[PDB]
């Protein structure tokens, strides 16, 4: 283990709340002088996690990759670390090494989930009743959200060349309009269940601002994580329906209602495709559980809609449920905090406590 | 703690299934047998635990009421373990000494309340310690459901003069009309909320046999237990509904589904009573949390997730904070997999605290 990764292990990543990285956007030096020393942290606490896990996966060449990459960008971000903030070509070279990293690091999930199964054929196991192999890609992928977020945030934000969406500041909607996300989420689930079934169910929408009696709905968030959590929701919601009554006229459309209340935002999926056992719950969010094959796009076959949904939202504090009535259909609840100051990062760190569980 | 309860108390509790229970009345002396022995255990598992309590919570007269009842009842039951299962006389007084321990007992669930509410008003209490009552309470809780199920299923039974409805074996129905307590339990909550606001929700109600369609939905189950828990649900949505449209005409209904499918049997009750933030969801079920000035203390929610896991159902609820609330009751479909779910006095637990 390189002098580094343990060094930097040591320390304990540092949680930002969703305002903290809007604020960003209203000096670059502050944004170069957290990041130079955060994301080494982040990278080092993940590192050290990687150094428990079965020698038979560790050993995965997509896992030794994964490694390799990250040790890297650990290395090119604490080059950084003599320079001082107000020195302009630093700064400049600081977005640039970013980039490097967000290029390097844009193929980590679906190298890791080739690991697990360069893990499945290579050795003997069953990755979804894998307690350690659970906790462990909960971490590691949510460890990544955050890197990926934070990095972003400052290239969105500083670079020259790549300035995301104009409405957002880095990848954040100050104002985002849940409903259309909802609605462009639906459609974009809808064209991928036609290609498999030549049929989806409909989207039968209400709203309820509650904060704001009849006024439309918005809060501060990032709407590429809630399309994420919504497209994922909605291609289970429409799967289940259409095969639960594939022996049927027609399809009940996916009832979906969006809340606003005082201090979070909720939106409720619900489907009548069939559910599941209570029994079986758990199993669903696990990851690689499917009862599709692992697999242009596939409707399904990962078995990672439900846990990677989930770390979205929790990881600004929020949540994602999912209640079924087993012989008739489920309810998938989202839940996300409604104030920017209270949607804090929820990170893993690496310590005594971590590795009690393993 | 006298030398029945040390020695009672290092046996560990053994589960019925609701299938065994049935079967009570198909022997006496089999069950006589079996209940001698069985009750002083759980009594004894659950008394050591109560030792285990911050000392000033034990020394209520609360708790202490509690433990004293409960020594009595091991001993008036230990007594039984030198009569012959053979001794008829000896059943006839056993029958006669499981209602003396029901009266007895009766009073346990306010008098525990009691002594932790004072306890807790009169205390600091610490995160840890404040997790452990509530870990304690589920316990304690969970053992006097159990043994009042055991006595009631023995005394319906077999006793000359107090055996219970005759549709019935002991307590469990093993064709659980459903629907029907689903209805009778809204009445009940209806007509009390009728009583204190003057004006109540209707009830739509939707039934799905998923598992035999168009069928009508029965399962074998303790009504009693699943009216408590629908009664319970009811009386919150309705205070809900009505404090959240005091300024409304009208008052929605509340939605009631009722879904059988392979491995469950599934209620999902929802209202439209402005629900409540994600941040209080998990303290809903702690039992000192209530917003009640129809409304109590704040046992509805965990005795009644108590009595769904009681035979490895469970309880749920999901709100929509601004909107409603939806509860949902998720109980085994299958007699033979409904098992007892009872606490055990034993290092793991110890250590737990
Ligand atoms: N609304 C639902 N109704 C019934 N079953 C569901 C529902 N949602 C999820 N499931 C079950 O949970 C399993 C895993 O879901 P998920 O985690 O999203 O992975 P997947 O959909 O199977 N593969 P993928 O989404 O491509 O990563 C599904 O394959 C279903 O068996
Ligand atoms: N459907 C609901 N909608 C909104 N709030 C609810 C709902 N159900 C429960 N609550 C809240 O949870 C608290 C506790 O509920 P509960 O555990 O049933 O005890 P209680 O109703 O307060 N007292 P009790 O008479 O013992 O049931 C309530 O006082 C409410 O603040
Ligand atoms: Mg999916
Ligand atoms: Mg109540």
């Amino acid at each position: 283990v390189p002098r580094e990764v343990e060094h930097f292990s040591r320390y304990s990543p540092s949680p930002l709340s969703m305002k903290q990285l809007l604020d960003f956007g209203s000096c670059e030096r502050t944004s170069f002088a957290f990041l130079r020393q955060e994301l080494p942290v982040r990278l080092a606490n993940i590192l050290k996690e990687i150094d428990i896990l079965p020698t038979q996966l560790v050993n995965t060449s997509s896992v030794q990759l994964v490694k390799s990459w990250y040790i890297q960008s650990l290395m090119d971000l604490v080059e950084f670390h003599e320079k001082s903030p107000d020195d302009q070509k630093a700064l400049s070279d600081f977005v640039d090494t970013l980039i490097k990293v967000r290029n390097r690091h844009h193929n980590v999930v679906p190298t890791m989930a080739q690991g697990i199964i360069e893990y499945k054929d290579a050795c003997t196991v069953d990755p979804v009743t894998n307690q350690n192999l659970q906790y462990f890609l909960d971490r590691f992928y949510m460890n990544r959200i955050s890197t990926r977020m934070l990095m972003n945030q400052h290239i969105l934000i500083f670079s020259d060349s790549q300035t995301g969406n104009p409405s957002h500041i880095g990848s954040i909607d100050p104002n985002c309009d849940v409903v259309a996300v909802v609605q462009d989420a639906f459609e974009c689930s809808r064209m991928l269940c036609d290609q498999y079934y030549l049929s989806s169910p409909e989207l039968k929408l209400t709203q309820v601002n509650g904060k704001f009696p009849d006024q439309p709905i918005h809060i501060v968030y990032v709407p590429s994580h809630l399309h994420h959590m919504l497209f994922e929701l909605f291609k289970n919601a429409m799967r289940a329906t259409v095969e639960h009554q594939e022996n049927q006229p027609s399809l009940t459309p996916i009832e979906v209602i969006v809340v606003l209340g005082k201090e979070d935002l909720t939106i409720k999926i619900s489907d009548r495709g069939g559910g599941v056992p209570l029994r079986i719950i758990d199993r669903l969010f696990s990851y690689t559980y499917s009862t599709a094959p692992t697999p242009n796009a596939p409707l399904a076959g990962f078995g990672y809609g439900l846990p990677i949904s989930r770390l979205y939202a929790k990881y600004f504090q929020g949540d994602l449920n999912l209640y079924s009535l087993s012989g008739y259909g489920t309810d998938a609840i989202i839940y996300l905090k409604a104030l920017s100051s209270e949607s804090i990062e929820k990170l893993p760190v690496f310590n005594k406590s971590a590795f009690k569980h393993y």
